[PDB]
């Protein structure tokens, strides 16, 4: 009984996992989503962003994402402040896999953002945003075969930085983030063998911190800009409040989620050409994790006017 109850509960608690990832792909920052906003002069904005990525942890868990996002904004002038107030829409399909199942899932959000960039160097970045999950996952063990689901998501992010420049051209940026959220559960029930079994969830709540230094080096002529960067982060849980049941025959069994936190490496750069179009493009992965991300590459692009 014992061994065929780790078993269970190892195989259990992979399958629901996906459940974690499909939140954690939804997470960014600024750069990340915005690009570089310092010093627009256009009042509005349109801006697109794509990301592809691969991560994995023990059990053989592996997955990849394709993450798209496009956004629209006006740019209110203040007094040493710009501030981007707009909407953002995101298209997700990621795939996953361990030892005893595999699937897929798709992923369509919505949300509001507020991003203030100040003179000083100090920038704020608010996002507020809705993601629906269908889930498709076929697993082996437990003659539990194929699932269709969906889920859904809150998430409310707080994000604020400070860039201090050592010189004229080099800088220094130590940042926070916090990002609230709220997963939904799902139940299955089925028969293998003559036998009632059944795994379900209950709704959680995410949050997800984060503190890093960012680093930069810029170029620059008349009409174009170049900064390469650089930067190192500790990305944490700060709640594990998920809980998974397994329930038979013989009788009830609770799973209750753990914290995982990992070190956050990347590169890459932003570039102005001319008045309108800015680019971003990072290289990025963790270390240190039960789940990392082994690589991942984030393309951004705006068009201000
Ligand atoms: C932590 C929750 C933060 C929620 C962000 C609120 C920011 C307000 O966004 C307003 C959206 O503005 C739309 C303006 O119209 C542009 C088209
Ligand atoms: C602004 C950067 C501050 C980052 C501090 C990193 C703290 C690292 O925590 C290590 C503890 O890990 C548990 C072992
Ligand atoms: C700039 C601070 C970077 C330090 C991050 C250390 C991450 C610690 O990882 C522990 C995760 O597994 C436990
Ligand atoms: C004990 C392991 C901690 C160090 C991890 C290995 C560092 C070597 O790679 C350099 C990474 O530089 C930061 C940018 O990462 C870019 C991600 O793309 C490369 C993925 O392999
Ligand atoms: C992840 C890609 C990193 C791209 C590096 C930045 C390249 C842009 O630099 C433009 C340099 O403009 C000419 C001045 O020369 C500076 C010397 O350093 C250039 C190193 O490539
Ligand atoms: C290293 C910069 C890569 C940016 C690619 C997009 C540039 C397109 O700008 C064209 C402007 O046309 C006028």
């Amino acid at each position: 009984h014992h061994h065929a109850n780790k078993e269970a509960t190892r195989n259990a608690a992979a399958l629901f996992s996906v459940d974690y990832k499909a939140f954690l792909n939804e997470v960014s920052n600024l750069n990340k989503r915005m690009g570089d906003l310092r010093d627009i002069n256009g009042e509005a904005g349109a801006w697109a962003r794509i990301m592809s990525g691969t991560g994995s942890a023990s059990g053989g868990f592996s997955d990849n994402y394709t993450h798209v996002q496009v956004g629209v904004d006006k740019k209110h002038e203040l007094d040493g402040l710009d501030l981007f107030t707009g909407f953002t829409v995101t298209h997700t399909d990621s795939s996953a896999s361990a030892d005893v199942f595999s699937g897929k899932t798709k992923s369509v959000g919505a949300g509001l953002y507020a991003s203030a960039m100040f003179d000083s160097g100090a920038y704020i970045d608010l996002i507020g945003k809705y993601v629906h999950h269908d889930n498709e996952y076929t697993a082996t063990f437990a003659g539990l075969g194929t699932r269709d689901y969906s889920t859904h998501s809150w998430y409310a992010g707080a994000e604020a930085g400070y860039r201090y420049h050592v010189t004229e051209d080099a800088w220094i940026e130590p940042q926070a983030e916090l990002v609230y959220g709220s997963v939904s559960g799902k139940q299955f029930a089925w028969k293998d063998q003559g036998m009632h079994l059944s795994m379900k969830d209950k709704d959680y709540n995410p949050l997800i911190g984060r503190t890093g230094v960012d680093v930069g080096k810029s170029f620059s002529g008349k009409d174009w800009k170049v900064t390469a960067r650089a930067g190192l982060g500790y990305q944490f849980d700060l709640l594990a409040n998920g809980e998974t049941v397994l329930r038979d025959a013989s009788g009830e069994k609770r799973i209750k989620g753990e914290k995982d936190s990992r070190m956050l490496m990347s590169v890459g750069l932003n570039a102005e050409i001319r008045d309108n179009v800015r680019f971003g493009l990072e290289f990025e992965k963790s270390a240190f994790g039960k789940y990392n991300v082994d690589n991942a590459v984030n393309a951004n692009f705006r068009y201000s006017f």
